């Protein structure tokens, strides 16, 4: 918990949300720090909820492509005080930026993969691995943000189970409401397809019956203009429907090392 | 024939045997796909003739239970065959021991079904065995595997004869090289043996001709620990000796799906 | 035939004529050729004249014969050299990856009898080694084109090799390279060991005379011993031909295999 | 362990990929400088601690405001690159410096270290006469109990048992030589332009390989023919390849 005297604010802000403000800001400890500001004086039990829940993640976790967290301040409203990724949501900036060249996108992703691969290492399921919720540090550094849904796996256990993000959910996760690091890895296979789609919402005009239906058939999204082969066959790899045929964040992470030394 | 540029293939293989290498892979139309490789570069012309064969049956077959092929490529040759993940049956019950027998039920269905489409197509397997249902999940089977198969020509009842799987085979396979839709039932039979064995071989230990000998005899293998008793019954009405006594799958077929109803 | 200038060889010889490892120029590239160099030459071209009109992958390509300081036999190389020597180099070859190699000397075989070729050498010694699992069938510098109004070849004499109707008659068919064959299988279930160790060849041919054969090599299996007793069956007419032989193998190693 | 205030840096990098000019300490050794995945430059200098050759890049040590090691300066720098720019470097030049080559990595094969990644690029020139070989990052000792070592992948320079059975040998070294040989030869050209990894598996395990660069000796190209020999055991380890080139460079000068 932090002290709201030492906290300043910049006065336009970065972005806004149905849980309120995201603001930059400077923290005595000085660092830049991008501050999540619950909306009305928090008073949304969920909003405060996924605070403490995403908060309480965030400080058992030390990774360079998970964003750190500075810590809670309860002031004028309920704060979460996290290090600045100063260039903000992946997919906000790939829309805004179509000349990010696609070794450019692999060095991204290859990131979030490393990041997935420490969180699949340390018993955690992110559950909400979206292109939006990775943030830019530079136009060359991503980090793992919004860990609102994650949760650490148990050692006699696939966690069982609010936001029910189905388009970026696998098989299991959809009729079993079972999660693991391998549903982790099909999210991330999401992620790359908007990634190289430069933030296109995946499944665009599809209810969510529609797409777990698609799935089922074996049908899958297609490639993305410009996408490489060797890309798309990994987002196919990361949708593969069996659980135990999916590979895990190790093995996808050492693709996208292996597959980003020969880009260039 | 297929443009090799097209295809991609994921390094670790998913099996092997005297043919070759079964790999995973991927075919821009882009479907998942498995791939069967010739070993040697296809210097085996026997390799190769049961590829053509495999291939020609293949094309003329479109039905959910059947494995569809996408096509040969000739580095090797291959064929390139829509992906089951999960593999061979046999080999899939040996490794989960825990599936239950209403599922073993409904799998063993699903490949009467078809082959109650091959034999109304005409189609003779003559190789029908738990390893050549491949799992597309552990709810979904297919056949594979129609390097053996022939169809029926308008003016006979059977075809008349490489591989000789004998363990599988009726008593007019054995003693008169005489293949119908009928042996094919009886195969099933042996089929079924091995699913609710759990992938075990059928005559463990046997030679042809004691296998031949124990069923003229009228001998038949045992009921599987957890077979129901229904289910063996199946198994004892397929392995029926006389040809024109033992049912197709039309009546096959029909019992699997009123017993699996039940259940 | 071939351009000498095209051709350069290793100083080191693989063998003994020498057998030297060599590279040909054909366009940008060189093949990898092993050299047969003669120390009559009749025969050096008696056996190109067969090699050339064969196309098998489980026989030995020839790229030419080159008439230059010495003469010369040039044909891809096998880069792993004899079986036999193979074998006795590497104790610990599989049953099941011998089997696979005597199955690919079968089809080599079945090729030659469906081309009516005798080989009349056929051994352990004259099957070379492309990889521990790619035989192909060497040394043709016996063999024979059957006329067409024959249905053998009647005529150095590997003996030990050579069916009863060879030895009496001086009768080569394909089911004399089928006798020749079982004696191959033994030498390869024997890792290489000479059959009829210690024995003259008048000594060999009374006891085949007498119905007796070699006796199971340790650890070969019995229906590969049950075929080499088959393919020493004394009549030519009840002895399998390559046809039979081949399905015989193909079918065991698919047994085995699974 | 090196002092960083001991240690200057030239402004401008060498090469990018950083690689710099630097100066370090009454005479300074002139130096080139790696500054950067953190625990690999260390195994990198864990190896380079234990070589000592003339045809081999020396260590100086490791510097902990980035991460850097600190080698001899080699001035003219990558092979590839330097013969792209010197078109008319003569043949038997190409061979004094692939000889060098040869001699290091005799120096390695017995010294029981495969290097894993050697490479026309990873070949330094001190002087157009004098090359050294560099980038030991993917190399690795020996178990003296095994004759492989079984584990980034510069799949065009690799031996058909690295690809297939992950095992790398000095044999599989020797295979990469003939590769770095044909690069030579070639000016510094990439092998098997245009060809996707997968397809150069294929294309070896049939039996094929690149075709003699232009200008190219013979007796060279047999060489590289010989190292792309595809039966490890037949092979030839780099004993006998350093005889060939240096007896082919006595016949040459
Ligand atoms: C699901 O929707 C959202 C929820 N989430 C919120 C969030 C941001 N956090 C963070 C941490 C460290 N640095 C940053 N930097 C940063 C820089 C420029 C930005 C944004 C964020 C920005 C936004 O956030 C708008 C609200 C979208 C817009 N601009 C231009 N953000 N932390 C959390 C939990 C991000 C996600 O996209
Ligand atoms: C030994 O005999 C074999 C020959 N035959 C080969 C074959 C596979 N085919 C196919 C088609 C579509 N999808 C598949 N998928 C699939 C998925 C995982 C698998 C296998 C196959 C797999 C194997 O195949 C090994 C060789 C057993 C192992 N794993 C783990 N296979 N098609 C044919 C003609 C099957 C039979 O069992
Ligand atoms: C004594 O009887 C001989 C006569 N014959 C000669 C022959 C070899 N030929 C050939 C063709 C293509 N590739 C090869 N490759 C090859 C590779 C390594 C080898 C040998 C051959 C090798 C030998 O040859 C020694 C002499 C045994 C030794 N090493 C180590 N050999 N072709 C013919 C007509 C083989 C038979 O064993
Ligand atoms: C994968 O690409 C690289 C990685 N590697 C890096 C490396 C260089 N090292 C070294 C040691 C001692 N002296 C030198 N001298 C030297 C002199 C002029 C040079 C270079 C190096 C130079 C470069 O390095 C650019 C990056 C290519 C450019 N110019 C013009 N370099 N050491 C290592 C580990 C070399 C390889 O080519």
């Amino acid at each position: 918990y932090l002290d709201r005297k030492l906290l300043t604010l910049e006065d336009k802000e970065l972005g806004s949300g149905n849980f309120g403000t995201v603001k930059k800001g400077y923290y005595q400890m000085v660092k830049t720090v991008a501050v999540k500001i619950l909306k009305n004086e928090a008073n949304d039990p969920a909003l405060k909820d996924e605070l403490l829940a995403e908060a309480n993640v965030m400080q058992q976790l030390d990774n360079p492509y998970i964003v750190r967290m500075i810590g809670i301040c309860e002031a004028e409203s309920w704060m979460l005080v996290m290090e600045m990724a100063e260039l903000g949501p992946l997919n906000k900036y790939l829309q805004q930026n179509r000349h990010v060249k696609d070794k450019n996108i692999i060095e991204l992703v290859h990131q979030v993969s490393m990041g997935m691969k420490y969180l699949e290492e340390s018993n955690f399921v992110h559950r909400d691995l979206a292109a939006r919720n990775v943030l830019l540090v530079t136009q060359h550094y991503a980090k793992i943000s919004d860990f609102g849904l994650s949760k650490a796996l148990r050692a006699d256990e696939y966690y069982k189970a609010g936001k029910w993000p189905v388009k970026w959910y696998a098989p299991e996760c959809i009729n079993y409401y079972k999660f693991s690091s391998k549903s982790d890895v099909w999210s991330f296979g999401v992620l790359m397809w908007e990634a190289f789609s430069y933030g296109q919402k995946p499944y665009r005009g599809m209810k969510g019956s529609e797409v777990t239906a698609m799935l089922e058939k074996g049908e899958r999204m297609g490639c993305p203009a410009g996408c490489p082969r060797e890309m798309y066959d990994l987002m196919n790899l990361c949708w593969t429907y069996d659980v135990e045929n999916r590979p895990g964040f190790a093995a996808v992470e050492l693709r996208l090392r292996n597959y980003y030394y020969d880009v260039v």
